[PDB]
């Protein structure tokens, strides 16, 4: 079925990875140099086998594809999945008056009063990023994020080159280039980010008149982080096949470091017990082309029906 | 056998790929997306099927990791791989006075008079980068190649990064990093070069005190040109693990385009009917630790025994 490889690389993880204990004082199961592909003609990789939730993972395509840095525009769709990055940064400014907040990472986990002045703090500064412009504009605004390494990537002569437009251009005038290639990760900014980019690099192939697209991710997290990373490159692989004029392939995912933290071992069992359905089937506008003009309205599901969603605890 | 990987990467291009006619008049077999492992403990993979120059292989490697962007070390060590685009540097400029030399790629391929005058030219071009320092520093120095990429990648702020350096010393400093990545890929120099690189980034990775790099080659030449790139990357994971005082791992080889030109259908074929041998060894000078201070006789080639070198034409 068209999720069985997230399946293997779950199995294949958890009788084959080795313990490393990486980043924390948690532990993971490991392995390096893994691929896998989907044939995007037989459905959308959105896993049937546990509830995955689309609109989060829409609503931050579009995100990175109006190449806009700023969380506000997530928020406005209730999207929280960059709050944290965001207000970390409040959270450290002269501004700032107000509970330490010092590695609430952990500390909001443990500490189960600290855990509710901290969804004060956020609900706070959510709101705050929603309808103060200037504020918005001061720590809603991340910098360096895929959006702007798509499409505002800076030059050393000072400007600033959309990388994934351009792309576009180079497959409809030359679709048989090699070199349909987009990067987001810059070595001069690389060591002062929290988060160098997970997803490091994507290419583009077209044959047959038909598109594909392959990822390369140097560090994924099988449990939390996987299921979402690949519909979200499956999706874009439809919009950009929608843009071309062209039919759809496959999706083809890479990975470096693939884990598992220890934490989600029972969860992922209970998961591998279950049996995949028949994958969703996902409909573009047919009459919007321009796809970095595209809305919420203009991508819908169809078909999905999941078993119940896991909850598990967040990676510490 | 170590090199098995390879023949099943020919084989499956050769009963698989679709014929693509890009970038010339000639044709291609291709696949998109394929992954293969090496274990290097079991040895080197210098393909035993068929005769490969390792002194070639060696001699640019030790110049990419002196940080070298200059032909003139190479022809010091009679090796020609690079002549191509420098020359074809001198050709187009104003103090240049010859036979007028456009399109010597296919001119030289086809007229054998021309074919001549050529190396006629060329003799003349490297003799005079071995001789003339200004001329060496005018017309000998590429410029934009992995030696100033992975050491001396230019910066915005204007100053020049060390990746390949940092990596180094982030590997003894902190070995399970997620985030150890060299990327010979910039997007302000890609779209003006005359080649954008082949070896597009790779990832180093440690575990049980053993190093693993894993390359993504975005477009690749089966016949001709996977075979030196194999041993170039699996002798640098060497290096690098020589330096760390880690063991050696695998070396992961990863495809966007893997590519079989047409005019190599026979000798491909000639190949695949030959049984491998058992692997040659490597033996790195156990004195010397400073690995950007590597001399070619402080690596060694033990118990090469291919098959014979066989000849076929370059890509026109
Ligand atoms: O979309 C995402 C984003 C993040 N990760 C995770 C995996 C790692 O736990 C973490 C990166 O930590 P470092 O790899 O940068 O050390 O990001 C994913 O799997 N998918
Ligand atoms: O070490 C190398 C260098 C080059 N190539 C080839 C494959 C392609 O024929 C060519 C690149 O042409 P474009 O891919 O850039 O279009 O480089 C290799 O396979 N190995």
């Amino acid at each position: 079925m068209l999720e069985q490889p997230y399946l293997d690389l779950a199995k294949k993880v958890l009788d084959e990875g080795h313990f490393k204990p990486d980043r924390t004082h948690t532990g993971t199961y490991s392995i390096f140099g893994h691929q896998m592909r989907f044939d995007l003609s037989k459905g959308f990789p959105l896993l049937t086998t546990k509830k995955v939730p689309f609109g989060l993972i829409k609503s931050e395509l579009l995100w990175f594809l109006h190449g806009d840095t700023n969380i506000r525009f997530l928020l406005q769709h209730r999207n929280h999945i960059w709050d944290e990055w965001a207000f970390e940064k409040w959270v450290k400014s002269d501004e700032y008056h107000g509970p330490d907040m010092t590695d609430f990472g952990h500390r909001s986990q443990k500490d189960p009063e600290f855990a509710a002045v901290y969804h004060e703090e956020m609900a706070k500064f959510d709101d705050r990023v929603l309808h103060d412009d200037a504020f918005a504009a001061k720590y809603g605004d991340l910098g360096l994020v895929y959006g702007s390494q798509w499409r505002a990537w800076h030059t050393s002569k000072g400007d600033t080159i959309d990388q994934l437009g351009d792309v576009i251009e180079q497959i409809k005038t030359h679709p048989y280039s090699r070199r349909l290639i987009v990067s987001a990760w810059n070595p001069e900014d690389v060591p002062t980010m929290a988060l160098p980019p997970c997803h490091t690099l994507y290419q583009f192939y077209v044959n047959d008149g038909k598109l594909s697209l392959q990822l390369y991710q140097r560090s994924a997290d099988i449990f939390l982080g996987v299921p979402f990373n690949i519909a979200s490159y499956a999706l874009l692989t439809h919009l950009v096949a929608h843009e071309c004029g062209l039919e759809v392939g496959e999706f083809i995912h890479t990975f470096g470091d693939a884990h598992l933290w220890v934490n989600h071992l029972d969860q992922i069992k209970e998961q591998l017990s279950r049996t995949p359905r028949p994958a969703p089937t996902l409909q573009l506008n047919p009459d919007k082309h321009d796809i970095f003009d595209f809305d919420m309205k203009d991508i819908k599901l169809l078909n999905y029906d999941p078993y119940p969603a896991i909850k598990a605890p967040v990676a510490v």
